[PDB]
């Protein structure tokens, strides 16, 4: 029987006898992303090239009103914004969203995936609404997941129950379900990471990555895949296995990935499909941040492949 | 000026006083083209999971059955058949087409980038159709290029003036020119190709790549990207620069790649941009082919990068 | 701000503080017609024609509409203009609702590439009996919502409930309707008529004399204009936007008129009430037409209060 | 075997040795077409309406800017335009067309079908080009149709071989052939007309539409339909047959719909295809206009049906 992404939230936030406004949050959320969807797929360039005589920043515009005007969101952090929005008060409601509106955008000259991430948090504190209702760690997160803007445009939705996978139909803007409580391989046989920064690798890095080209157990190697674009890296990851890695270089000593609308959402989907993500000293969910765009190194992926990485690491102290 | 793919063609074919043929041939591909990238999309899925109670097999269709109906093309080369087809003599046309109706398919699972590469050849003889006719080096390109099937979708045309490159207007279904004669940066700072298999490097593989993570000058590092799907990487490379490399190791003594409907139309390609493709002993469009679907090994990019390595080469012989 | 038709039924479903159930029916068939649209403007025809060498428009309108309704888990009982006997959910999806409509009213002229649409009614089941048929025959003044989405030169739904008449545009680069004109009302007197008069020679002597007194005013006014498609749901929209009369008579060979009461006279009769304007049979009110089959027919005159009324003039004229 | 509008207007265009002129004005003017059909089904109307914080006059742009851009045309007559527009000598080319962009777009606030209806005539002069260009008769005309923005989106095209209607998929952007060589009705079963006007018809129009309520030889009356956009009404009457009536009264004594690119059009379409187009006192492609926007009386349809017409006018003087 055919499963549409509102009908499943519909269904799920009636079972659950909530109020709604969760759900009015990812239409409003869902809503955006088939806007972003049609404009990165590049609907309507034509215009731009005068038949009748900043794609990072439309997007983030798109999610932006989309969330403040769902009447169900106080604090709005997003790359693209230095500070966290505050909504006004009119249109505040109980939850707190962090998104990465256009993953990989710098990468888009050469129509590489790109991607949408975000992480809900229901409001903590009392207090009257600011940064720190943002700051919160990834345990605490009620909702998770991505849109992928690929071969076609995926949406990736975690939460309490699971992760399941909906795509978009662009004949008739529904996104469908097509992956129902799914779950990561055990064990993959890939590994994705910059191979660039050899030279500025940790040594475990080195081992665990060294253990991939050429095994211990003279089993096969790995294949390596690096897209560059995270959302497809990870997506890729949850699809078929395996282990994903951004470690710190020198260039970016606390890893380059921002933790609250980058690692924490692809952590929550991971962990909720049967992966691991830590940072190399812990798990990445259990972080508490303290600065809205602070980064984190992250390795996620298959749980044996993270817990090998995990020997490694505990092998060089 | 506003300008299309189908404008443009008609433009150069009346400037060179020409039969049209071509121009038949290459409106038919494209159209072929905008049809897969409606079901790579997943326009319609909704109907597949029973709303009212493959796919690069339906790639290989549209294309064969455009091409054929178009009477312009006498032999078509696939990579989803064995054997040339012979297009039947009252549909007969001048021109020899070699293709990839969907390359990067296999990992279509997970959403990554997808592509059509074509090549069209002119017939030589007068003899009866066969294979033979196919059996052409690429250096007898007539026009070559692919679609990428990525955030956006963009079909990149290299002919004898040079590249161009169109940007599909999927809510007109018009390729819009929106790069003229691109040329390819004389030196790039990414390096593709799966280094998963370092176990079975050739050496001067092994050390090209050593010399690209770490410079014994100590400038910069390159980067490494690599999806893993050939039109991705290839027009990654074309667009900021670099080097592709699916080398031959002893495992493979010639590489994966097919030349025919891979190799070729990529060399032509970069060669028409400016770039360089060489197996690591000739250059990919000096290659006279034996059989249609014999392999190639590759290695493409800027023409400073490709030296540097074929430096590397020609010291491990 | 912008608000769509999702944004906007669930907004109503809280500040009433339902149970949901309504509210995932509307979004069911929201999206059945958004599906409609997709193949009325014949997306993906290209490979019904061999460009790499499935049914009826109205049958496939008819499944999907069934479909998501059965699937929606808030029907008991669905009546449809293709189905001849009222379909009874299976216990597991169903629900307390129970739906009239015609899933692609017009489609018999769609050869010309006219006007289409899909009518719809809602009514809460009321008997505690097991669900059956009867459930169906309720007047039209139970109905709960009802409307209509014309595929025309764009595809608008058109919602009617108690609170009012609201209009909704669908953009297709993201498949969602978008509130486009709030709380409408029709015209008090407009400037058109509408009805087949190629069928005169069988007029009941008031439409005879009623049509007479459109083109040629005693009050040697300005005649009114003359448009009729020939699609329902067209004709009744266009009325809705520039006021008039619409016209689909009882005469002596069809003394109960054509028209299916369900689905395509009750639904249009509760929009036009909602909006201030009326819907008639002649002799009562079309809202209040007790049904005694689910296909009966009902004939019916609609449009701006002030010509229904120059109308019922007329007909009270002719005894 | 499947054929588009491109590709069939190439052929026959071959076929007759041509400069390919006609062909680059015909695929420019398709593509305005697919412009406006993706506007008036109000695509992208969610940013209209600030989902992120004037249909007929883009409609005239975009026509005039895609004709001018042809390097085929010299003078353009259309409904929005006071004066011909007369193309800078630059982008000139030998063909004269009158446009209407958005036909019947009066009453598009009710979503009532519209229209784009075109007529193309080859330059009459070698001098300077000037009005004088456009004000030829119907007779002269190489190429006329329309697109019809209904249900669907059509395209109908007519020229000296005959009538071929085009339906456009708009999943992939290209129209697809579904009416080959199409001929109208000998004789229908509706009339076409705005009876509210009755109070001043022509006689013959009185009596011609008496005789169709209440037929003398007591078989079926006709059935009545009378959309008020003309495209519409027209592509009726050449799918089902019957009659269209826009005649002559006492308050428009030349009638009201203007004669270059409402009635020239739709008459050759009619008669292209078997049927017929009178003003009553001669056919519609026999007056030769004398200012490009003079009106004219029409009465189109099926042949039998405009004989019982012109029977009956010939009665009443
Ligand atoms: C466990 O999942 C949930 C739990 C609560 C909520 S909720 O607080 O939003 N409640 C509601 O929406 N109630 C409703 N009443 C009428 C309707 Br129709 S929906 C939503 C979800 C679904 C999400 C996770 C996809
Ligand atoms: C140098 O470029 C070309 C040369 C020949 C050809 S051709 O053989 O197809 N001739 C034609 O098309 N003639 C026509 N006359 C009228 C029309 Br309308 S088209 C096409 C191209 C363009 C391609 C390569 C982008
Ligand atoms: C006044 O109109 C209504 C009355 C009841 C209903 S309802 O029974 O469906 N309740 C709900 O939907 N509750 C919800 N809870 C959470 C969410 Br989020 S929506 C819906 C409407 C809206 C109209 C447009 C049909
Ligand atoms: C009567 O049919 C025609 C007569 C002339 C012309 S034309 O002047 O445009 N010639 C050409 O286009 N030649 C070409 N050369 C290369 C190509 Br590829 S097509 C076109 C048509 C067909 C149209 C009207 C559907």
């Amino acid at each position: 029987d055919v499963n549409t992404l509102t009908r499943f939230v519909m269904e799920e936030g009636r079972k659950a006898r909530g109020t709604g406004e969760l759900t009015q949050l990812l239409n409003s959320l869902c809503t955006a992303v088939k806007a972003i969807s049609s404009a990165v797929r590049k609907a309507g360039i034509a215009h731009l090239y005068g038949i009748a005589g900043k794609l990072d920043v439309l997007s983030n515009d798109l999610v932006m009103n989309m969330l403040k005007s769902s009447f169900a969101t106080c604090v709005l952090v997003s790359e693209e914004d230095k500070h966290a929005i505050i909504v006004e008060p009119e249109k505040r409601g109980k939850y707190v969203v962090c998104f990465d509106p256009l993953d990989g955008s710098s990468n888009i000259d050469c129509l590489v995936s790109v991607g949408t991430i975000f992480g809900i948090y229901r409001k903590k504190s009392t207090d009257e609404p600011s940064e720190k209702d943002a700051l919160q760690p990834g345990r605490n997160l009620v909702a998770a997941g991505y849109a992928l803007y690929g071969s076609a445009t995926m949406l990736v939705l975690a939460m309490d129950c699971g992760v399941n996978c909906f795509m978009l139909d662009p004949a008739i803007g529904e996104f469908i379900l097509v992956d129902k409580d799914v779950k990561i391989k055990k064990k993959g046989k890939i590994y994705s990471l910059n191979e660039g920064y050899a030279k500025d690798f940790d040594p475990a890095v080195t081992e665990y990555i060294q253990r991939k080209k050429f095994p211990p157990d003279n089993s096969a190697p790995y294949g390596a895949r690096y897209v560059g674009s995270m959302v497809a890296d990870v997506h890729r990851t949850l699809v078929y296995g395996g282990i994903f890695l951004y470690p710190a270089n020198k260039k970016s000593p606390n890893g380059k990935l921002r933790l609250l609308y980058e690692c924490n959402p692809m952590a929550y989907v991971m962990e909720k499909a049967g992966g691991m993500a830590t940072t190399g000293k812990e798990a990445v969910l259990d972080v508490i941040p303290t600065d809205i765009h602070q980064r984190a190194p992250v390795i996620l992926g298959s749980p044996d492949d993270v817990l090998e990485f995990l020997k490694v690491y505990e092998k060089h102290s």
